[PDB]
Parts: C-alpha cells; structure tokens; sequence
C-alpha cells in the first residue's frame, strides 16, 4: 500500500542532463515526489530568428526527465501559473488509467494538481500535455518529456548480464509547424492563441518546417555539445511524442538499444540506426572507443541537416589505430 | 494431403468484431471454407459529408478478419457481382505463390473464383486486392483486411508460457487521398472510374487527406466505441495495407505485442506505442486494470486528431487507487 | 595487430550481384583490400527520360557491396578522379571513429586516400559519402552502398542453428528529389552544381519525385529481373541511406529477417513486410517453394507502383498444389 511507503523528493534538472539517481538499488519502493511548472513563451528556434509560440514543462523543450524505479509511485504536482493563457494537464505513458492521468490533472491558469501513479513497468516513457480538443497543438508546441523507470536491479543484456551507463543524456526531438505569410517569411504571433489556426493548417500537411533537438537548431552543438570520454558508457534517451525518428551516432553505434524503450525486453546490439516511433521514448547505450567530435542525429539526412535534427558529442581520449587508421592521407592519384 | 482433410465452413462477421474461433485447439488440420463478395460503393468518410469512391470486401473497410490455425488450408470463394464496374482479385500475404493468389483470382464483374492455400505460418497477415496496373488505387480505396493464423496450441510468451485473449477486435487503418477542386472543397464523383486520375495525383503527394479507422472519422466512437471490462484481455489486431502507423492505447499499454504480427517470434512487453509497417498487420494483447473511456489511436497526433486515426474503448469496472490516484484535485495555487 | 595479418584483395562486382565470398569460414582475420572510384554523371531514372545529376561509388546506384568477416580489417582506397567536379569522402557505419572514416578520406578531384578500419561488428551496414556541408545532397544523389560483415561461423537462427544463403542480391533504394520548372516538367541541368539549390528546395518538402531500386524505375525488371529456383535460399540485402522503407516479397515471406541488419541479434521469422530505417541496411533470407514471377517492393504501394520502388524475381521450378491451388478458375457466378 502506497500510503504506508517512505516518500522522497527529487529536484529536477534541465535537459540534456538527467537528475542524479541510482541504477541498481538496494532500496525498497518509495513514493517519489516531483513538481513541474508550465511556462508558455515565445522561443527562437533557428539561426535566422524564427519564433515559435511554445509551451513547456519547466521552461524547457523537452521537459525534464523524471527517474524512478519499477515498483515506485510517481507523485507529481503540476502547476499552471496565472501568467499562462491556456489550460493544461499531463498524460504519462508510464501510467495506468484516466488517459494517463490527463483526466485528473486539468489545470487552468492559476491552478495546480497532484497526481500519483504506480510505475509498475520498466522503460523510458513519454509524458505529454493532452488538453481535450487541443492535444496535437500542445504536444508539437513543446509539452513533452521522458519518465525513465529503471528496473530495481539495473539494466540487463539479453543473457541477463548487468549493463550500466556512467552518464545519461536526454534528447527530445520536436517536429515544428511554423506558418508562413504571403511573402514566404515565417509568421511571428503576438500571442499563443493567435498562432493556433495557421499552425493547424501547417500540421495537416504533415510536413514540419523544422525538426529540432531540445528546442532549437543547433541546441546541442558548440558550447552546448554533449560530452564524454573514451571508456565511458553513455545512455542516450530519445523522445519523440508526435513523429517517428531514426537516431544514429556518426562514427559510433548503439551498443545496446531498446528502440521501443521497454527494459523488460532484451536489447538489440551493434545498431547503426534505430527507430523511435512517434509517441514513444527509446534508449541506447554506447561506450566510447575513439576521441573526437561525433554527430548524433536523425538519419533522414534532410531532417537532420536541413531541418535541424542533429547534435554533437565531444569526446576526449586517445586515438586507437587498431579500430581505425588513415593508411594513406589524401594525395594526388598516381602517376 | 489437403484433398483428404475434413472441411469446415465459417460465417464471417463485420469489423470490429471477429468471428467465433478457438485459440489453442485439440483439432487437427482442416480445409476452412470462406466466401467474400466485393462491393464498390460511395461512402461518407467524415463529419462534413466528404465521400470516397470506395471498394470493399464484404461491404466493410476493412474486410472481415478470417481466422484459421497453422496447418489449416484456407479455401476462399471470391465473388465479384455484375453490379460492380471493375475487375478484382485477392493477394493473401499469408499465402505462398502466384502473387499471394492474385494471379489465380482475377474476377471481372459477374465472375467468381475459389482459391486454396496452406496457412503454414502463424500470425496476422494482410490480404488485399491487387489488380494488374491498378494496385494502389484498389488498396487505398478500401480493399484490405486481415487473415489471422493462430498457432495450434495458442499464443505464447517469450518463455513459452500460455497467453490468451477473452475478446478480439479488428481495426483497419486507411490512408485516404480525396481530391479537391479549384474552390478547395473535396470532389464528389459520380462513378468510381471518374475518381481515378485525380486520386492518383493526390496519392503521388504521399499526403493523405484523411486517415481513418474502419472506414470513417469516428467509426469506433460513441455508440460504436469498442468495449471491455476490468480483468478482460483484449486482442487488438491492427492492419495497414499501404502506410505505416503507430498504435497506442491512452492510459494503457501493449502488454504483449507482435508489432510485425508473426506469432512464432517472441512478443515484446510493456509497450507504450508500437509500429505497424505499411503492408502488414500486427497484434497486441492488453488486460484492463482500470475502468473508463480509453482512446486507441495512431500516435502521430496530427494523423489521429486532425486526420481521423483514433477510436475509443469504453471499459467497465472498479477504479484502482494503487495504480492511480488524484491526491489533490485542481485547485488555486497557494497562498 | 593488423600490421601482422595476411592481406587479401577483393574484386568488386556491380549490383545487384555481390562478389564471391564464404559464409562460415575456417580462415583467420585478414586485412581485406578494396578500391572504389567515384563517378559523377547524369543518369536517366525513369521511362519518360527524366535525368538526375547523380554521384556514385564505382559508377552504380547503389555502390557495390563489400563483404568481409567479423574480426577482419577493411582497407579501402577511395579515388576521386580529376574528371569529377566535387570533393567526396566515405562514412562507413560499420566503422568506429572519425565520423565513420569521413574525416580521414576527404578527396578533391585528382586525389585518393586509403582508410583501414576493423570490422568488429557483424551485420549489413550502410556506407555513404558525407562531405561537410553537402551531406544530404551527396547521399540522395546516389553515394551509398552496403558493407556486409558476416560472422566468422556464418549466420545463425534464434536457437543458434546454422542458416545460409545460396545466392545474394543487393538492392539500394533511392529517394530522389528532381526539381520542376514553371511548365511542370522536370528540369535537366548541364552540371551537377547547377542542380544543387533547386534540389535542396525539393528535399526540404520531404516528398520524393521518384523512389527507385538500383538507380532507375524498372531497374530490376525484364531482362534485369533477379532470378532463383525453387529450393534455393536467397539473401536480399536492402539499403536505404536517407529514408525509411518497408520491403515485401509478393507471394513470399522473409523467412529469417534482420530488419535492423545486425547478425548478433536473433532474426525474426515469417515476416510479410519488414522495416529498413533510413540510414541502415537490413537482410532477409527466403527459400523459394513456388515458381513464377514475384515482385519485391516497398509496401507503401504508392511508393512502389507510382514512384518506382519495385522489382521482380523470376523463379524456375515445379508448382506445388499443397501450398496453393486454383480450386475453381474465374467463371460466371451461378446460376
Ligand atoms: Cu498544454
Ligand atoms: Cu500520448
Ligand atoms: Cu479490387
Ligand atoms: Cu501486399
Ligand atoms: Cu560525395
Ligand atoms: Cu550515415
Ligand atoms: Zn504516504
Ligand atoms: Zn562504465
Ligand atoms: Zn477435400
Ligand atoms: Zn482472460
Ligand atoms: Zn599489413
Ligand atoms: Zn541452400
């Protein structure tokens, strides 16, 4: 009975980081308490100043990743401040009943609610806003993230051997539908509500104007590139709440991948490219063996390079000539 | 030898139901006899009166689901009445040879044919019309359904333990390509043939005008919502003969899912969203644990909510506070 | 250490064939040496004379398939003749480091380079050109193919039993983005560079003008149909470096399929249709049981029949009435 369990309180952190947590644990079930506050805001999503009338959990796209263990109960307080214009709620794909919790968390501006559900299934699961009659708009405008429910004894390979990560990153990929005016330039709207009708018309074409990681073209590049070192295992959590994508690490692999994101199923190994179904989160482990700057991207290369679905991982360490060697550098053809 | 086996005759039923059948059986192989009659007709596919010049097996989209067991022989009589305008045939993905049977079942209006094939592979398999030179048009206009070939000893989990369903529903998802005229309104055609050229032009854009379950926006809602009770296991068969989709049960899961639809392969568990490849049928089991109205939908939320790929399941029973509880209802933020 | 191993030299062959190789081998690791020469050229890609300003490895779309064994080292000399206009490189998804080798193989016209990497993971892997700032254009214009890394002891089923093929075919599927002018006719460009801007505009719509196997509509039909005989097992390697596809054999199955293309993972059996993620290669085995002309195609039937993603396999042998029989040929309906 959940009423008798110890409670713990977790402080969330901004993507692409994930809050401190244990993998395998000796701890018993707990009611794990989180809070998130909705923020509607205009955001610049590309290098030419295009804006999106966005909606977020906790001010970020994606929302922060919440981590618990199988058998825990998630207890979320959702706050919709009076500075917002629209009603919101939350649908946890990790939860059972009431449209994922959406029916129990309808919050108008100035209201808040607290939901509890049992995280009885391991995996990475999408959570997203789903207000009646406005579900697609809230989702594509930025209201999604990941709940990761770890098995109590940690991740396992197909033979039941232990797997682990040394650091975790969370990437949310957002298909955006920004309208254009008669001049062919993207429209800038004074309010969220005014963006609605024109946006729905673009949505219905099924053609995104932009597809971005973590809220903007280039969000995970330059100073904001992800980082690792040779010998470190990274977990890459990838959520796409509305549309399929196909993650790939250039110069690397998915060493162990749960593309449907559910840890009770055996992972696949050695993937070049994996598949995240729209409406899900998946998870890949990779242990770095070579230093350098990798790209992590959606391998529809138009979606990546033209529309924005690509980031970088900068990796320190020693080059390994057994894995790869330039035998002859570029030079004139003989003779 | 099939000539020496006992024959049985099955009466088909209209989707979303599936005809009575056994799962695990003590019965030996049989020649199972079915009949279907093709009906071309204009159908209203949305809430604003848009029509489709449609083509169906047995008067429905999808066609009815045919159920046999591995080792059985399917013997189909296909009838194309003289009231129809076009030639038709049938291609069973469950069958081996002759383009799935299409080469052996070419029936002009006023003709019929009888095909037998051995159902030697377990799974849910698409069947669809495939007349030479007109294959996409016949498929997207409605001529597909599912053949379910059950293992003789019933469904099995990854460890070989028995699985079962207490009721089965069949959902066919149809990407439609309805043309528009200069005024931006959908065109209404007097005959099937007159719809052809304009439809092909829309098809070639790869952008559906509508994506519907079971022939119409809202087909599986209101009085026609699917039904179950807490403690009942439902099988959800999902066919998409032309285009990918990504099924999801809001507030539920795929407890055991064969997304590629082939029962000799281990199922995956705990899925949030699964993937049906265009040209296939898949199958998910779910045991209800909470009462209420669920949505079953394609989790490209634009495809679901804007274009029509969503239905409802109304579930009776007792609410379970351990699985989910509203701890604090929506109320003003403190203080 | 790779420097101490025996070297071997492989002569590549044009798709859809694959160069002679062993499956299970008693041979130890080797440095396997290949050479490929880049050719930019205009190609006719459909039946109405539409041209593509194309770019190829070794003069073909796809490039040839390179076959080695797990533990081998691939040593490629890449040549970019002075008759070409653009810089190129190569990114092997089978390799670890330096953006798949791309950073180490930048070759301007008149240059060549030699890369070595360890093929330490079994599977079919895409290789493709990836020049900085021009990656999508080089890929969609034709610069991709497959590296197949076989396990040293051959392919295995989920229970570890041996699997084999008697012949192998390689199919590359290419989503093309050919621009149109004001008259609605496809544009013909005098040079590769002049095609660039207009092509990028089409790419950004995400709607291919054509989707072809092996460089052209109908490439694998008529005199160029694939061939087999009843009782022969074929391996069908399918690469798609940019966009998802869903292979299907009409009248057949994927008997054993690695849709993510990685041989250390158990294959699935009895597939009707499988899924190749954009940016990957997959592999299916099928043993023919019926003679006749099969179609092998992308089962988005619009993509196949309208846009070009379909080929034929002509199969010799004896018809098997147990698997399929025309019980009653098309004839007038009674009475
Ligand atoms: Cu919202
Ligand atoms: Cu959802
Ligand atoms: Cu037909
Ligand atoms: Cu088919
Ligand atoms: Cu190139
Ligand atoms: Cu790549
Ligand atoms: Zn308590
Ligand atoms: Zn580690
Ligand atoms: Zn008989
Ligand atoms: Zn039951
Ligand atoms: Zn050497
Ligand atoms: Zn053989």
């Amino acid at each position: 009975d959940a009423d008798k369990l110890p409670h713990t309180k977790v402080t969330l952190v901004a993507p692409p980081q994930v809050h401190p947590h244990e993998q395998a644990t000796k701890s018993g079930p707990k009611v794990v308490e989180f809070t998130m506050t909705i923020e509607e805001k205009k955001m610049v999503i590309d290098d030419k100043g295009t804006t999106l009338q966005a909606m977020t959990f906790n001010g970020s796209m994606p929302g922060p990743t919440l981590v618990v263990h199988e058998g825990d109960y998630v207890q979320l307080t959702l706050v919709n401040p009076a500075t917002n214009a629209m009603p919101h709620n939350v649908d946890f794909h990790g939860a059972t009943g009431a449209l994922g919790g959406a029916k129990l968390t309808n919050v108008n501006p100035g209201e808040q609610a607290t939901l509890r559900f049992k995280a009885d299934r391991s995996g990475t699961f999408v959570y997203h806003c789903a207000p009646e009659g406005m579900v697609p708009h809230h989702v594509v405008s930025g209201m999604s993230g990941t709940l990761m429910v770890l098995p109590r004894d940690g991740l396992k390979d197909p033979q039941g051997k232990p797997l682990h990560y040394d650091r975790a990153y969370t990437i949310g990929e957002f298909d955006l539908y920004i309208p254009k005016g008669p001049d062919g330039k993207y429209k800038d709207y004074a309010t969220l509500a005014e963006s609605y009708g024109d946006t729905v018309q673009v949505m219905r074409t099924l053609t995104p104007s932009h597809i971005v990681f973590n809220g903007k073209v280039g969000a995970l590049t330059g100073a904001n590139a992800l980082t690792a070192k040779v010998g470190e295992t990274v977990l890459l959590i990838h959520s796409q709440a509305n549309r399929d994508t196909r993650p790939h690490l250039i110069g690397g692999h998915g060493d162990w991948v749960w593309e449907t994101g559910k840890f009770a199923n055996p992972p696949q190994r050695d993937l070049e490219t994996w598949f995240i179904r729209g409406g899900s989160a998946g998870a890949a482990l990779y242990t770095f063996k070579q230093p350098g700057v990798y790209a992590y991207l959606n391998h529809n290369l138009i979606e990546a390079f033209e529309l924005g679905a690509a980031g970088h991982i900068k990796v320190e360490g020693k080059w390994n000539d057994d894995l790869m060697k330039q035998i002859k550098a570029p030079a004139p053809i003989p003779r």
